[PDB]
């Protein structure tokens, strides 16, 4: 899954709403 | 959007200049600004985070048959949380790995294609954030060097 393999290459890529 | 196209290219040329792809290659000040601090933020969080995009066409599947919506795909994980100038960043040293690494991997064409990409997803999805937060020129105030 794409997906799944971008979120592991962006798992960095958190923070909030603001 | 021309802007837009100008500051991906400007970027990845110099990323690609950086890593010595001079040799792989045949070969206004308002906006010079944006460009210098964008170099620079990129510079910076790749020696931050620089384990961050390793093996990326690889783990991505980018190859030749690519399509620009698989790039959409997984770029949109990037900004699951929103957009912020630091994600903006670090798409840009995305795309800028995405292009060295083609590279290396002797599948050139892509690196026309993925400039093509960020400048669309720049222009459909950013822009859009960027027009709210007070332009490039905002950015600049924040992570240019001066």
């Amino acid at each position: 899954d794409l997906g799944k393999s971008a979120r592991d290459v962006f798992t960095k890529g958190y923070g909030f709403g603001l």
